[PDB]
């Protein structure tokens, strides 16, 4: 139905977009999680998502809305697709909050190695 | 009240305008004049989006970037980039561009200090839609 394919395209371009940002990249590498949370507190200001998560490259949160949530794992088992294959897609799952409809897109490094992941997504 | 497909379409618009323009490496690139830098951060967000184009205007509203590269350095059309340049709102606009009539989402690039330095402009032509 338009509903879900409208608010999941909204989701996978924020996600395909964050996740090619060169200073993400970089903090990410770095294991920044000041610099990784300077980044992205304005990224959710200036969305409507209820939430955008970042990994690392075993799905370990590096960014949460909720600190207490940072230094788990990423919770639903979806992230595989892009943490193993690269791929970008729309998913849905049961997180820490709720079922949500989320889009998903693999952080890579210079040589295309896969370093991270984020997850844009929306309570239904 | 908006139609479905039309208020969907112009909160992705609006929603990539100001994400992008917040990005500290597009505030430095603008604050340099560097184009080549600008092409380089924009392509790879168009290739990403279904948006027609992503336009990138200095303060006064001329290209640095365009979709079609005989467009840069011109003045951006529409009559429609007041709010962002001036006010420093964000907000999403119908208006004939050079690419025809269109859907966009808006917002100002700003530095540190809060001056404005630029504006983005993210777009759906109503043919394609
Ligand atoms: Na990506
Ligand atoms: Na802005």
């Amino acid at each position: 139905e338009r509903l879900h394919y409208q608010v999941g395209q909204r989701a996978l371009i924020q996600a395909m977009q964050i996740s090619a940002m060169p200073e993400l990249v970089e903090a990410v590498q770095k294991r920044d999680l000041a610099r990784i949370k300077a980044l992205i507190d304005p990224m959710r200001s200036f969305s409507d998502a209820t939430y955008i998560t970042v990994g690392d490259a075993s799905g370990q949160r590096l960014y949460h809305v909720n600190p207490d949530e940072i230094g788990k794992s990423m919770e639903g088992g979806d992230s595989d697709e892009a943490l193993i294959n690269a791929k970008s897609y729309v998913s849905v799952r049961k997180g820490s909050l709720g079922s949500s409809l989320r889009g998903k897109s693999p952080i890579q490094d210079a040589t295309g190695k896969v370093i991270g992941i984020v997850s844009v997504g929306y309570t239904i």
